[PDB]
């Protein structure tokens, strides 16, 4: 059964809802980003309307086969009418095709759903700017002062320089960065452009990054790994046993790995900055963990909530355990009273 988190009072709406069965009562599906936690339930055989991107809409089609009829893409930064309501898709900083949606109520409430989303100043000149909003349903995954990570800029140059001087050094280096879903392409894009290589990877990777709307993407990307010095693999074959296993495949074109795993957060953040990081080495492979979020730390959280001053918060992660709720709830609060609201 849908937990009371997913629904939007005073609508037949849902957000990120479609593992439920036929959810009572709702009459329109939206989804917020492409990712399996959030569109879990969709198929082929669904058949009642989903709202979402452009983007999204494009891997409905594509990769789950959704039929054409039932998906409503939406523009962005425009407002809409959907089953008599007023509804506003607005940019989340998230993955590609991922979206915050404002929904203004026949009543007069006005609710804004985060979906997934890294809070950004940007974000206090989009249309939230003019007006007040009620309720926000909020994207609490680092909902915790301990999470702290560097900027995605700061984050890109030390990946870049990383790479770029062990190629230098090694030509015959070969570098391999780790995927399981969309979102963070700008870690293998940027380290590619540096090197004057196309990315390489499987068929079916290629087939989601070609639904994505990314400009001059043809140029940047490929299936043919032979004619790459960049590789993508799956996210669990980033490991020693998985590395020394694709440099077997090669051929002896490489003789040397450097590999990336662009995690969200790790306990290192507690200690080291960015300049400071370290891989773990065995032989000729070496692996970077590096702290690249697409969500909000703490304080770019607390920053848009003081920002915002919502009347009433509801998280949408971490909420399965007394302890989590409880601390959340303590933040709100000190929140509130730091800022006046
Ligand atoms: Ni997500």
């Amino acid at each position: 059964t849908c937990p009371f988190y997913k629904k939007i009072p005073g609508t037949g709406f849902t957000v990120d809802a479609f593992q439920y069965g036929v959810v009572e009562g709702c009459t329109a599906y939206f989804l917020t980003h492409f990712h399996s936690d959030h569109y879990a339930g969709l198929s082929k055989h669904f058949t009642f309307p989903v709202y979402c991107s452009e983007i999204t809409g494009n891997l409905l089609k594509n990769k789950l086969h959704v039929q054409e009829q039932y998906i409503h893409p939406l523009p962005l930064d425009t407002e809409c009418i959907v089953n008599g309501v007023k509804v506003v898709l607005l940019d989340a900083n998230h993955c590609p095709g991922a979206v915050m949606i404002l929904f203004y109520l026949p009543n007069g409430t006005v609710i804004l759903h985060t979906g997934d989303f890294r809070a950004d100043p940007s974000m206090e000149r989009s249309l939230l700017a003019d007006q007040k909003v009620h309720m926000l349903y909020l994207d609490t995954t680092y909902c915790s002062p301990e999470y702290t990570f560097p900027s995605q800029q700061e984050v890109i140059r030390f990946a870049i320089n990383t790479a770029f001087e062990a190629v230098t050094l090694n030509p015959h280096a070969l570098v391999v960065c780790g995927t399981y879903s969309i979102g963070k392409e700008k870690v293998f894009l940027a380290i590619a452009d540096v090197l004057g290589s196309k990315v390489g990877m499987s068929q079916e990777k290629y087939k989601t990054l070609q639904c994505l709307n990314i400009p001059e993407i043809n140029s940047l990307i490929t299936t043919d790994m032979c004619s790459s010095l960049v590789h993508l693999l799956p996210m669990m074959q980033i490991n020693f046993k998985g590395l020394q296993s694709h440099l077997k495949k090669c051929g002896g074109k490489y003789n040397q790995i450097l590999a990336f795993r662009p995690t969200g957060w790790t306990h290192s953040n507690k200690f080291t900055r960015i300049a400071d990081v370290i891989p773990q080495t065995k032989g000729n492979i070496s692996i970077y963990g590096i702290p690249y979020s697409e969500h909000s730390s703490y304080l770019e959280m607390k920053r848009f909530v003081q920002w915002l001053k919502p009347q009433k918060i509801i998280p949408t992660v971490n909420v399965g355990t007394w302890k989590s709720r409880s601390t959340m709830e303590k933040y709100f609060r000190e929140w509130k009273l730091e800022a006046g609201y």
